[PDB]
């Protein structure tokens, strides 16, 4: 019902394991468990992709929407901001 998606941005200067797509595991899959921890269960998945390792990042949260008043993004813009705010590499 509802699509959602998160333009990232990171560095090229990395050669070995990109930090990038462990940002999203660690969010994405410590986000969906925060709802189902502290609200037990919600509605609202979370999913991302590459795209190119010399371009940007592509982020696709698939959510229903229904019941998070848009209080979700706020990880997921704090975590992909942060990241290309100060560094965190």
């Amino acid at each position: 019902t509802s699509k959602q998606e998160l333009i990232l941005v990171l560095k090229g200067e990395l050669d070995l394991h990109s930090k990038n797509m462990k940002n999203v595991i660690n969010n994405a899959k410590k986000n969906l468990e925060k709802y189902f921890k502290e609200h037990f269960k919600e509605f609202d998945k979370i999913s991302y992709d590459i795209s190119t390792p010399i371009n940007f990042l592509c982020i696709f949260i698939p959510t229903l929407f229904d019941m998070n008043n848009m209080d979700l993004l706020k990880q997921a813009l704090l975590i992909l901001h942060n990241d290309l705010h100060e560094y965190v590499e």
